[PDB]
């Protein structure tokens, strides 16, 4: 009751869920930059390869299929491959690489959005045409000499994320882009039939980071978010801490 109390309970329960809060930013940031800096490897060892062995379809094949296997069973991704403008792919698929032709590439966001930054892209994650995974892929133009050769891809099933957040201590949670659930230590509150207002409407009125209360079924809790590349990452807690 006596209010130096309550707020000696406030303030160290908003310290805790805010590390909490935080463990569950850097797992976000830890996967894509682990992912980002493996596919930059792969961009660099294919680009580092002669012009001979990359401008004939039967020399990609030998000499940059075994990269591609090489460093899709490095990391265990699902597919690892390298698009070409004549819409050809060489493609490494969890299961020698194979150039196929039937696969639409320059339809694909991973496609189109890589020649149109100098940078990795990262895809929301959607559901792979090959294999029918759930997958988040990096993208990444190849030029060598300025030249481009083609499109690297990776695919990272999107569960290996999903897997790392939920293993997380405290009652985290991570929403896409799309503000839907992602994510969840509790894994009851992935079901789609879950109102997530309360909580992303008292985010969209702090901000990042600032604690807030809200209310269940008549009772007090207290949560943050904060925006995490395009995810908005969350804890709540019950609030009995500071008034119990
Ligand atoms: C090669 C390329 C078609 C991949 C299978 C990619 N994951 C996609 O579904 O677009
Ligand atoms: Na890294
Ligand atoms: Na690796
Ligand atoms: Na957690």
């Amino acid at each position: 009751i006596d209010p130096f109390t309550k707020t000696s309970l406030y303030e160290s329960t908003l310290k805790n869920q805010t590390d909490l809060l935080k463990v569950t930013q850097s797992t976000v940031e830890d996967f894509r930059s682990t992912n980002q800096s493996f596919t930059r490897a792969l961009e660099k060892d294919i680009a580092n390869l002669p012009y001979q062995s990359l401008i004939t379809e039967e020399n990609i094949i030998n000499n940059v299929g075994p990269i591609l296997k090489y460093y899709r069973h490095s990391i265990n991704a699902l597919n690892v491959y390298l698009g070409l403008n004549n819409g050809k792919v060489l493609l490494s698929q969890k299961s020698m690489p194979e150039l196929r032709d039937d696969l639409d590439i320059k339809t694909k966001d991973w496609y189109q959005e890589a020649l149109k930054t100098n940078d990795i892209f990262v895809t929301p994650a959607y559901l792979d045409t090959v294999l029918k995974q759930y997958v988040i892929t990096y993208s990444k133009a190849i030029y060598k000499d300025g030249k481009i050769i083609g499109v690297l891809g990776v695919d990272i099933p999107s569960e290996d994320l999903q897997n790392l957040v939920a293993k997380t201590p405290g009652n985290t949670f991570l929403f896409d882009q799309k503000n839907k659930i992602f994510a969840a230590t509790n894994k009851e509150l992935l079901n789609p039939s879950i109102d997530h207002s309360p909580v992303l409407n008292a985010y969209k009125l702090n901000g990042d980071n600032n604690f807030f209360s809200y209310k269940l079924n008549n009772e007090e809790r207290l949560g943050a978010c904060t925006k995490v590349f395009a995810y908005t990452a969350c804890i709540t807690e019950s609030a009995d801490i500071i008034n119990k």
